[PDB]
């Protein structure tokens, strides 16, 4: 069973939704949309392998970013 | 003057500190440290060009991530 490859996929799903909340608001310049297209198909094709839905993983990792930083101390 | 290339650098400084708070806690497997080394020198060498300190940039981008999502509605 894979626990630390599923938490590094759930946090990358949240960090990509933080970057697609930045691109869909037109924050940054034009090369940020160039960088997004290449890695959007790469992050979602990595979802097929370990078998997790990207929208539910963007939400499950949200709790695992928020709570793991209030956890640290 | 560059405003949207400085906000995409301040958010990447915060998102890298979210990934270096993950690597320094031993969260994820060994290839996440392989991926980190390549881009750590790339993110900091990009700091030299636009001329912003990476610790202070990790810091007001935190306010620019937190506040821009409570700002969206």
């Amino acid at each position: 069973m894979d626990s630390n490859t599923v938490s590094s996929f759930q946090v990358d799903c949240f960090l990509w939704h933080v970057r697609k909340r930045f691109a869909d608001q037109e924050l940054g310049d034009a090369p940020f949309l160039d960088r997004l297209r290449r890695d959007q198909k790469s992050l979602r094709g990595r979802g097929s392998t370990l078998g997790l839905d990207i929208e539910t993983a963007t939400r499950a990792g949200k709790q695992i970013v928020e709570r793991i930083l209030k956890e640290e101390s």
